[PDB]
């Protein structure tokens, strides 16, 4: 499933849940270390409804802890945390991958903040 490293810690009390919205800002990168999407660089936060499969796997079981199953190395992120998500090909875009961003059977590493879920 995807992998958490948590670089920093948040609140510890806010946490997303399938169907709540967060924001957030990331730097995407391939496990090389080339980046392909910033989204400070861009001067934007990205807002979105995780559980629902609006965003890629990997993303929905990162935010949302799994649908609250739990799972290995899935630790929970929370408001103000700072955490790194390593996903696999599966739980991204797969074997025929987005060109020209992203090449086949890619694994995505995500450095992001969540600024904040829901209301906040
Ligand atoms: C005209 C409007 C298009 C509309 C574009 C925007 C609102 C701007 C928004 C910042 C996207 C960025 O545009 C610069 C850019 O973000 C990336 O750089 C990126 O960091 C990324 O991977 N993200 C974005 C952050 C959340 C996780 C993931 C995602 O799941 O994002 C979603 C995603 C691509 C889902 C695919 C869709 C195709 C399915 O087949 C696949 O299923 C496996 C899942 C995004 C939100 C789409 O739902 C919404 C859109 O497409 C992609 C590398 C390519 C993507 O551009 C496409």
């Amino acid at each position: 499933l995807p992998q958490i490293e948590i670089v920093q810690e948040g609140d510890n009390t806010t946490f997303a849940k399938p169907g709540d919205t967060v924001t957030i800002h990331y730097d995407g990168k391939l496990t090389n270390g080339k980046e392909f999407d910033s989204s400070r660089k861009r001067g934007k936060p990205f807002t979105c409804t995780v559980g629902v499969g609006q965003v890629i796997k990997g993303w929905d079981i990162s935010l949302t802890n799994n649908y609250g199953k739990g799972g290995a190395n899935l630790p929970k992120i929370s408001k103000g945390t700072k955490a790194i998500l390593t996903i696999p090909p599966n739980l991204a875009y797969g074997p025929r991958g987005i060109p020209g961003i992203i090449g086949p059977n890619e694994t995505l590493v995500f450095e992001v903040e969540l600024l904040g879920v829901n209301g906040q």
